[PDB]
């Protein structure tokens, strides 16, 4: 829900704002991380995308007329 | 950054996937709230709009071939 995760290509991209991004290779190495974007370059195989949403509050000041 | 807040006539749209959202009027009243998403109607005045993420973590599995 709060992110997208697209492959195409070797090309991993991944979006989510406010959140820290991982990579894991099939050994379970951090092969990237990233806060909020991140453009991977993979080679062949199988990974695992991880979000970590951070998990703040936010306060937007609306005036209606 | 992780959501989006507009108002639109009298009407403020909210949206921010895997979150609580509220509105506050200016008495500090509750007048919604809802997950994810809201299209509130609005009389004139001034209204807090609290975004509060959840702060989950996430996986996708990705395969590149
Ligand atoms: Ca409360
Ligand atoms: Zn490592
Ligand atoms: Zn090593
Ligand atoms: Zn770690
Ligand atoms: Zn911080």
């Amino acid at each position: 829900k709060p992110y997208t995760v697209a492959v195409s290509g070797k090309t991993i991209t991944v979006e989510s704002p406010a959140a820290g991004l991982t990579i894991f290779d099939m050994n379970g190495r951090r092969v990237a991380t990233a806060k909020n974007r991140m453009v991977f370059e993979a080679q062949n195989g199988v990974y695992a995308v991880r979000i970590a949403t951070e998990g703040k509050t936010y306060t937007e000041k609306v005036i209606v007329k």
